DNA sequence: CGGGCATGCCC
DNA sequence: GGGCATGCCCG
DNA sequence: CGGGCATGCCCG
DNA sequence: CGGGCATGCCCG
């Protein structure tokens, strides 16, 4: 199917993303590079993504994550787990086995296999920050490596995070590149070295 | 019930031979006598020679089958990984799940054993061409030793059996195999691991 | 294609077999047959005489079909057709479809078949008995693409299968021969003949 | 009707540079100054440097086009042969028929000319990166000079033009190209053949 | 990549 | 027939 | 943890 | 090729 938009749209609520500072130890579980707008993370490890808003979205608002290929020649291809990982015994009880992106720690998560575009996405209700907190954090997990054969096969992906109303209308959108890999700190440091 | 790997030259004096192709980093197929191990690239020609002291009767068949080498893995059927089983690399004759193919023989026959679930590939035995002392079969291995969800860096043995037209055993030999990107580089590594 | 046709020699009830001319190996002779290899070496679009020999005469309605297949088992399911260039080079003889490798010359009753189910190409003419004073029936074939053509045969050897059939397509007889369509048939014949002598 | 090939530096002092990669038998891309001729392998990176004396205005673009070198063949559009046109070698951007592609530039644009039907490939001009004195474009040639039904052993020139945003000419350079299996062998041979006995 | 040789195509 | 130009295999 | 190395694969 | 490097994964 045609590739969903990745255009940054803060919208009426001033929707932005934030990421924890985690450092670049060789095999740190998850690390974000501001200079690349790129997350490096290990398979099945917690990846925190922060939602920041200037004003609070309505009740019933939801937050959706979807992966797409970054490169034009691959844009029409659905991002999914490789044949091996799809057939592994790693089900969390909620996510269909073909889905790359899962959410942990939220029993209200829903998974969509779009009947029109065949793309996968994972969505949770938007909860405003608890009093004393400045942002809302969602814990994602990526369940296949960037390097997997028959899956991403070293082709870079973007994760698109959208804020939507209860009926699915777009309220806001942001995105970040992601590399799922064995050694996120090593690889972040290497990619950062390369723009020099 | 693990297939036998016991060497049996039998009445026809059946032995295997290999081409000695050296250890250039990316040589297609190379055999290590020290290890009795063939190192070869995925989908490329792997020649295996059949040598006999006397000629088996027409109707004789030659079967190849892979098993895991390590005792703890021996009962597991050797098959292509989920990625490679789904690739569009059919030659029109081989089943997509089979690790070992034979190339260049229209009489090739593949078996999924109904009882053991093991895969094998069999061709008719033919005597050497005039002036030649051996019969060469061209095998292809269709998954890397390193493939996740497949061999997963577990060593395999290929067992070559000479059979009569009804399947009775006439001879057996075997060799270890590593299917890899750089067979010359890798042959040298395993050899030095001992001495 | 999902299957492969038989290439087994079958003389049948009429004692059907093939014959070929003695043409020699003068480097660039237009067509030459190697009895040792059962292989015809010829130039693109040049006449390739093939003789049909029979012990008794098949009845009117009998047909003679020619079909190419790849010789190597790993390519045998792939339909032999002309390369993208030759398919488009506007060299029609008025009857042969542009995709067909094998043509027949000089026969107004030639028919070209593109099999709806195997997708294989073939060319067929009515069987005619030999002319007076002759022992055999000669068909003039042409091969319209080189063995070396990219996107075509791509250096893969082919076999031509000649079948004798009744009016319904039932098999009456079969024979086959290898073919290389190349620039220098004499040279290439001699080189391939040398390659056992080694 | 034939596009001009006449070299001229123009007001920005535009000229080309090439990597001097030598003549090892199968070097992937090499350039002969004596012949003003690039020899390169199909689909391999062919770096061409743009050198200017002063920086051209915003919106400047750089176009490449192939034409046959021989006068008898000049009016024929240079295109890929039927085989290569149909190979599964697409980069997702170049039309299947085009001989010349640009690699590693997401802003590449391709043109089939309305009047002449000739093919060209155009990129925005960018000034040299910091610490560099020239701008490099990575071309690929997607058909061999020898291809039957394509160039068929007929020599070609590549014409590189510096253009304003509207397509008006600012500068032009050209070089002969042979796309072949063994660029070093073939370059060394052609240069060996320049002299007398 | 590239030595060795197949294959096109002149003399 | 001779010789060379040019592509391709598999190390 | 970082150092180190095995293994696939790609620029030239 | 074959030197080099990306990437998984082991080891102390
Ligand atoms: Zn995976
Ligand atoms: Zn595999
Ligand atoms: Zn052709
Ligand atoms: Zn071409």
């Amino acid at each position: 199917s045609s590739v969903p938009s990745q255009k940054t749209y803060q919208g009426s609520y001033g929707f932005r993303l934030g990421f924890l500072h985690s450092g670049t130890a060789k095999s740190v579980t998850c690390t974000y590079s501001p200079a690349l707008n790129k997350m490096f993370c290990q398979l099945a490890k917690t990846c925190p993504v922060q939602l920041w808003v200037d004003s609070t979205p309505p009740p019933g608002t939801r937050v959706r994550a979807m992966a797409i290929y970054k490169q034009s020649q691959h844009m029409t291809e659905v991002v999914r787990r490789c044949p091996h990982h799809e057939r592994c015994s790693d089900s969390d009880g909620l996510a269909p086995p073909q889905h790359l992106i899962r959410v942990e720690g939220n029993l209200r998560v829903e998974y969509l296999d779009d009947r029109n575009t065949f793309r996968h996405s994972v969505v949770v209700p938007y909860e405003p920050p608890e009093v004393g907190s400045d942002c809302t954090t969602i814990h994602y997990n990526y369940m296949c490596n960037s390097s997997c054969m028959g899956g991403m096969n070293r082709r870079p992906i973007l994760t698109i995070i959208t804020l939507e109303d209860s009926s699915g209308n777009l309220l806001g959108r942001n995105s970040f590149e992601v590399c799922v890999c064995a050694c996120p700190g090593r690889d972040r440091r290497r990619e950062e070295e390369n723009l020099r």
